[PDB]
DNA sequence: ACCGGAAGTG
DNA sequence: CACTTCCGGT
DNA sequence: ACCGGAAGTG
DNA sequence: CACTTCCGGT
């Protein structure tokens, strides 16, 4: 199907056995990718679109800001910081 | 049907027109039931199971604490917490 | 009010 | 399993 | 590395 | 419609 990149996201995050690329840190919703190169090849990969890096996902995370959807961690590199406001409303179709 | 409780809190959350009964308050995950009876009875009315209260569903709550799918705001009556870890886990298939 | 054990449901 | 039902704890 | 405007895609 | 692509800012 259509998946979205926060879904993506939560579906790596899940599984302790990417914590290589990605992983859960600090308060509830806060999580950082430890290795930013790999968690946009796999995003590439599964939308058939092998010009993706981390600076167009970035981009693609950036408008969950206004959709309350997520937000960065300011000051921790790659980290960023779901938000149940958005992603609840998100969640419904 | 076929619908989870967490699921249902998050449905009801979403739409701010349910302010009446539960609403988002606090820091990330933290939700309160301002009606914490009319949440039940919709719960009851949603499962088809009419003698629901808020006892018999706040004891299915505390099944997803050793779960993490959610946690209690210690002192602050009728509010509870979602915990992302589970989210993320309970969404998968 | 909130907690978790125990037994039961399809 | 994901609750529902019930009840003796704090 | 992170920000948001702008134009384009399936 | 949710990104994808590109880029001139900080
Ligand atoms: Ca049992
Ligand atoms: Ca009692
Ligand atoms: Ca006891
Ligand atoms: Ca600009
Ligand atoms: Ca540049």
């Amino acid at each position: 199907g259509q998946i979205q990149l926060w879904q993506f996201l939560l579906e790596l995050l899940s599984d302790s056995a990417n914590a290589s690329c990605i992983t859960w840190e600090g308060t509830n919703g806060e999580f950082k990718m430890t290795d930013p190169d790999e968690v946009a090849r796999r995003w590439g990969e599964r939308k058939s679109k092998p010009n993706m890096n981390y600076d167009k996902l970035s981009r693609a995370l950036r408008y969950y800001y206004d959709k309350n959807i997520m937000t960065k961690v300011h000051g921790k590199r790659y980290a960023y910081k779901f938000d149940f406001h958005g992603i609840a409303q998100a969640l419904q179709p």
